[PDB]
């Protein structure tokens, strides 16, 4: 094609993210009259999200996904998006990114500093905790060998609830669980399904601890080369795909508990009051480390009403 573009993904081929990326690619090919073709590179074949964000920066990869919270790697205050239990729901995630001074500034910095244009935002689910033994209460977290991604907010979730975290890339998790090198992991329901973690985890606890969005990102080096009509094709396709993407997650949060029960998983509902209480010293540490910018981002987010 005139523009042979590439979309790198950490997710695998059986995921919502992949389905939405397929929709995006098909729409772009059609509405560009075949001038743009977007090939898909899932399963972290190009590296993880941190790696793929670097590839968009240097222009060697055209599209990828990232969470708003992942930008805490560059702007520590952006950890606010994944401080456990701070963002209430997707409604708050959307307004936090687009409708706060903090979020509007973050989007500008991603462009100026990091070489990426934000095309759209989707919902990527609320993280829950799977394990090889029941989590009936916060006590069951104590000493649980909990795999986390290489992200400070997930490490802190594990630490503060009393678990023993082991960081590793998404691709390594299934084997870690299978072999009982670790006892559990935490991810939205849809990822537990996509990765078949349910094959290797007998229990699922509704910890409801971190809310993931998902950003459709394009390399500035690629977006600038597209004539403006093709920029619009890409943007409009990203927005259409993000709505579809969110709906896949919303619907699965209704449908997946019955799916996991049919696969033999036992679902628990621990009292979340002590989970939330346990984060109070973490929020204090966040404010100490990130200073007024962090206090301000928290204030801006805590002001958002979660009811549509
Ligand atoms: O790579 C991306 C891009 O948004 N997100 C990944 C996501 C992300 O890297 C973490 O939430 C940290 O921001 O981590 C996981 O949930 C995981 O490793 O458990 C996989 C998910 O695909």
């Amino acid at each position: 094609a005139d523009y042979d573009l590439k979309f790198g993904m950490n997710n695998g081929t059986s995921s919502n993210e992949y389905k939405a990326a397929e929709m995006f690619a098909k729409e772009v090919k059609e509405k560009s009259q075949g001038k743009i073709e977007i090939s898909l590179y899932p399963s972290s074949q190009l590296g993880d999200d941190r790696a793929m964000l670097k590839q968009l920066k240097d222009g060697s990869l055209d599209f990828t996904f990232a969470e708003s919270a992942r930008f805490q790697l560059f702007y520590p205050e952006a950890a606010v998006f994944a401080l456990p239990y701070v963002i209430s729901n997707y409604n708050v995630a959307q307004k936090a990114l687009f409708d706060t001074e903090f979020g509007k500034d973050l989007i500008k910095k991603m462009d100026k500093d990091l070489g990426v244009t934000l095309l759209s935002q989707a919902y990527n689910g609320t993280r829950q905790t799977t394990s090889n033994r029941a989590i009936n209460s916060i006590a069951d977290m104590k000493g649980l060998k909990l795999r986390v991604p290489n992200a400070a907010t997930n490490l802190a979730y594990a630490k503060y609830v009393g678990a023993s975290p082991t960081p590793m890339a998404f691709s390594e998790v299934y084997l870690a669980l299978q072999t009982n090198a670790v006892d559990g992991q935490e991810n939205p329901l849809a990822a537990v399904q996509a990765q078949k973690f349910y094959e290797v985890q007998k229990f699922l606890a509704m910890t409801n601890h971190i809310l993931n969005d998902q950003l459709y990102l394009v390399s500035n080096e690629t977006y600038k080369e597209l004539p403006e009509d093709l920029q619009k094709v890409v943007k409009d396709a990203a927005e259409n795909a993000a709505k579809y993407h969110t709906k896949l997650f919303v619907d699965g949060e209704k449908d997946l508990v019955t799916f996991f029960e049919k696969q033999g998983v036992k679902i628990t509902h621990p009292d979340l009051v002590p989970f939330k209480e346990s984060m109070k010293p973490y929020y204090a540490e966040f404010v100490k480390q990130t200073g007024q910018k962090g206090e301000s981002a928290l204030k801006q987010i805590e002001a958002i009403n979660p009811h549509h």
